[PDB]
Parts: structure tokens; sequence; C-alpha cells
């Protein structure tokens, strides 16, 4: 037992990093057969990013523009595009250590895990999910663009984020593998502000059914409610509405328990109008809403 | 920007596990040259875990009785040994994924990253830290006994735990490299109940210098403190002592912020009797301490 904020192991993402260089711009790259994949911002300078018109700066770069270097050696490029907002840079070598993959696009709510990388080098590895105004929480500085997020499902890994931005406000902005930003972010040095940040309502419920399985039980009540009363309380502390669709991804850690969805729902909506009164919950002051109901039962099962 | 909690990149940890089974009892080892480290109670049936005699249970194991598996490939036991509480099972091959790596004892308060396994196959990877009760509060579920936590510098790995068991509580216990527990933990199914887990007031601080940098400077406050005062604080709130040693290891936190150590303190002490008032700090409405200082240092420059 313990429910830990767990990440996916990262050895298979590990092997496709690799440090991707324009000019003055370094950046990490994703290795993956004969296809190094990056942000296209590695072709700009500071000045570019003001306002940056990507397929002209792109003329003026050469397949030897682009310095691809995996660990100590360096790779040949011999063809480079573009799509969308990422690079597509086509090498003479594939990957040795490509893992079976896929490219994803997420939905707001589910959860992966990022490889944070510098100059081609992981550094750390932690989770995260796409929050409902599309940005993430990660820890990114200066270099890390091009760092990755993933699940992996035994031996494929699914690929869903790659770094591009920090936004004013020190949350974070980037793209599926196809180059397309997750929710309306641009890769420009413009002010763009995030919408509402409201709380992923079915992942607080998975992670209740998580702290009943691993003994922290104190905040179930006698109540239940419905999903429209629910929901009218889930709108006044922006939660995301409570769907039948969520009810049903709920079913199996419900069936474990014995907690009808419901119910959990109402000390949920008690837990929301009374506060957590100084007590914690998995050792936590807050409701956690970073686990889906498949990363509870993944955890609580012993998946590998 | 954006501050994590964030374990060290896997893959030179996942190279290692492999699977030990010795009878009908299956947990994972870590090979390292021609070396297999596991419990030693891989050879204990449900039965021999109420008192177990490992000297003696021991004796009736030969060397074809440790079944090793690396991924899909039996290793030959070609020798094993006991060491305080693990078991070393000399194989007749060296791991070719063995990375430089040290065996390490960690002090309390002392962080890690820790890659859960079953079956020798890797679930997720998390970071933990010692407890001054000598516990973790790790995500362990049965089969998972022989995960390590470990620390990475550059490309050494310094292993310093093996998970063996966990308490009637919930929390877990288990050894260094050595086999030698932390704490007053012992291999056996006895009740054994965890001393007071303090708060490790060194990380808090970490922590809240981590948050200044990242732009949570709410609970900044216009007071100082000393050392001696800071502790009456700290007794009354069952927080570690802080002693100069701490004060110095916060030295380079204290220089990059411009804000002196005891005046941290003063905002400390004022959080712990005020409380967070329904606010958080780094998405946080507890105080966290489980980053050390070196991890909020290595996380806020970028190491890989
Ligand atoms: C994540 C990362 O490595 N960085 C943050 C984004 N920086 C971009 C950039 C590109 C080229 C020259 C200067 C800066 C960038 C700036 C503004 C909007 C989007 C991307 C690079 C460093
Ligand atoms: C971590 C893990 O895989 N498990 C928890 C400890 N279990 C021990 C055990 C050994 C042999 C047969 C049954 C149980 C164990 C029990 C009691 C105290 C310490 C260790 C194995 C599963």
């Amino acid at each position: 037992s313990g429910f830990r904020k767990m990440a996916f192991p990262s050895g298979k993402v590990e092997g496709c990093m690799v440090q991707v260089t324009c000019g003055t711009t370094t950046l990490n790259g994703l290795w993956l057969d004969d296809v190094v994949y990056c942000p296209r911002h590695v072709i700009c300078t500071s000045e570019d990013m003001l306002n940056p018109n990507y397929e002209d700066l792109l003329i003026r770069k050469s397949n030897h523009n682009f310095l691809v270097q995996a660990g100590n050696v360096q790779l040949r490029v011999i063809g480079h595009s573009m799509q969308n907002c990422v690079l597509k840079l086509k090498v003479d070598t594939a990957n040795p250590k490509t893992p079976k993959y896929k490219f994803v696009r997420i939905q707001p709510g589910q959860t992966f895990s990022v490889l944070a990388c510098y100059n081609g080098s992981p550094s750390g590895v932690y989770q995260c999910a796409m929050r409902p105004n599309f940005t993430i929480k990660g820890s990114f500085l200066n270099g890390s663009c091009g760092s990755v997020g993933f699940n992996i499902d035994y031996d494929c890994v699914s690929f869903c984020y790659m770094h591009h931005m920090e936004l004013p406000t020190g949350v974070h902005a980037g793209t599926d593998l196809e180059g397309n930003f997750y929710g309306p972010f641009v890769d420009r040095q413009t002010a763009q502000a995030a919408g509402t940040d409201t709380t992923i309502t079915v992942n607080v419920l998975a992670w209740l059914y998580a702290a009943v399985i691993n003994g922290d039980r104190w905040f179930l009540n006698r109540f239940t409610t419905t999903l429209n009363d629910f929901n009218l309380v889930a709108m006044k502390y922006n939660y995301e509405p409570l769907t039948q669709d969520h009810v049903d991804i709920l079913g199996p850690l419900s069936a474990q328990t014995g907690i009808a969805v419901l119910d959990m729902c109402a000390s949920l909506k008690e837990l929301l109008q009374n506060g957590m009164n100084g007590r914690t919950i998995l050792g936590s002051a807050l409701l956690e809403d970073e686990f889906t109901p498949f990363d509870v039962v993944r955890q609580c099962s012993g998946v590998t």
C-alpha cells in the first residue's frame, strides 16, 4: 500500500533524447527511427521570437545547419521539414534504441510523465496533467524545450507532449508530436493568458477512491447526491462538470471499494463546502486532481 | 520555472532489475556486475515470516533454488551468500548494462528516487525521503520487495535503499545495499511501530526558497528570529531542530534570493503559528519537506 505521484519509468524515452542546435539556439530533440523531432523555434534568435515568420526563417536553413548530437556522437541530417510547430529532421541512422511508439493527442484531464532534459541529457522525471485550460504546470528552465510527455502501455511509448513555451504566469504550453499546440497558444514572445484552471473532478474522485483503498477514510460521509446537484456545487468551486461518462469510468473503483460513485460525490461535495479542517488525505492538504481513474487502478494493482 | 517533485531518470536502474524466485516466493533483485542483490526473505514461506531463522532456512537452499530471470532470459547462479538482510547471488554473467555505481547509506532527511518494480519489471518512479523515524512513505504492493532507492551524480548511480517491509501502519521499511535496515526494523511478521515522524525543517526551508525563486512570495514577512527562538517553535510543531550545519547548507539559496536564512526561519515560524489561511505554496496546502537544499539547487539550475 501507500499512494504516490508516480511517473512511468523513463528509460525508453531517455534512449531517444538528443541535442539539436541551429545557430546559437540549442534545445532537445526526440529521435525515433530516422527522424528527430524538435520545436521549430530552434531556428529562431531571441530577436526572431517577437514576431517570427517560420516559413521565411526556415528558407535560410539547410540540412547542415541543424546540428544533432546523440550523446557524444553527431548524426548526419539528410532532410528537414516543418509540420505545424515542430521540425522533423531526417537523419541517416535509425535510432537503435527506438521503442515501440505512437503519437497521441491527449484530452484535458489526462496525465502523463515528462522527462525534463537539457542539452539532450535527462535531468528528471515527473508526473503532469493536461489542465482543462490546455496548459501544464511543469518544471522547465531555458534549454528544456523539446523535452517530451508520454504514457507507456507495457512496451509501447505513447508520446503526447513536446515542451515549447513558458507563459508570463509561469505555466507551460506545448504541442502534441504532430506539432499542434494544446489550446490556443502560439510559439511567439507575445503575452498570451491562460483561461480558468478548473479542477478535474473525475480525477479528484479517483484519488478519493485511492485514499479509501489505502486507509484514509475520514472524509466518507452518510450522504449521497445526484449528478445535477453535485454539478451545482462543482460549478461554484470551479470544478469540471461531472458526466455519466466520468461515472462509468469510475465504475471499477466503485466496485472495488463498495462505495457508489454518487456517494463519493457527496463526500467530495462536503469537502468542498467545509474544507479539510486542518486534516490531510493521502498526505495532501488539498484535493489532488492529477491522477486519472486509470492511474489509480494501475498503481493500486501493480501494472508493469 | 515551475517546481515539481522530480525523480531521477530511471533508465540506468531499469537496466539492473531482475526477478528472483525461491520456491514460491518471487520478488525483485538488483543485478550489478555478476551479483544479484535481493531481500533475504525471498527464501521464506508465509509461515516462515512469523519467526524466521534465516541462517537455518538458508542451509536448505542451493544455488539452483534461486531462479534469476533478466527480462526473458535465465541467469546461472554460481554462488550465494547472506550479508545482513540481503542475499547476494553470484551469477555467471556480468550485467552488460551495469552503470557506474556506489552503495551509500543515507541520513534521515535525505531524498532519493524509487523505481517500484514487480516480477523484475519496472512499474513507476517516484521521489521519497528517509523520514527522521527511518521509515519511507512509498507505494509498494506485494511483489515490490527488492525495488531500490537511488540518487544519480551525472553517470554514477548511488544505491541507498532496498524495499523489504510494510509496517502495520502502511509505512515502509528497508535496508541499504549492505543489507542493514534503516532504523530498528527487522524482517519478521511482527508488529513494529514507527517513532515520531517529525518534519525535516532544513527541507521545508529549502522548499520555501524554491517557492520565492519560482514566484510564490506571499509568506515572506518583516521578521527575523534566532536559531534558539526558532527551535522552541520547531519543537512545539514536531519539526527537527535546526542547526548551524543546516544554515550553512542553505547558504547558496540564501545568496541567490538575498533572503537571510534566519529571516526565512521567521517566515516558517509564522506559517507554523498561523497556518496557510487557505493559501498554497508551490501548489501545496502543507509545508513540503521532501526536497533537500541540494534538490532545490539541482532543479532550479538544470543539472543533467
Ligand atoms: C523551453 C526552452 O528551452 N526555452 C523557452 C522558449 N525559448 C524560445 C526562444 C527561441 C529562440 C530564441 C530565444 C527564445 C521561445 C521564446 C518565446 C516564445 C516561444 C519560444 C527558448 C528557451
Ligand atoms: C514487498 C513485498 O514484496 N512483500 C512484502 C514482504 N513480504 C514478506 C514475505 C516473505 C515471504 C513470504 C511471505 C511474506 C515479509 C513478510 C513479513 C515481514 C517482512 C517481509 C513479501 C511481499
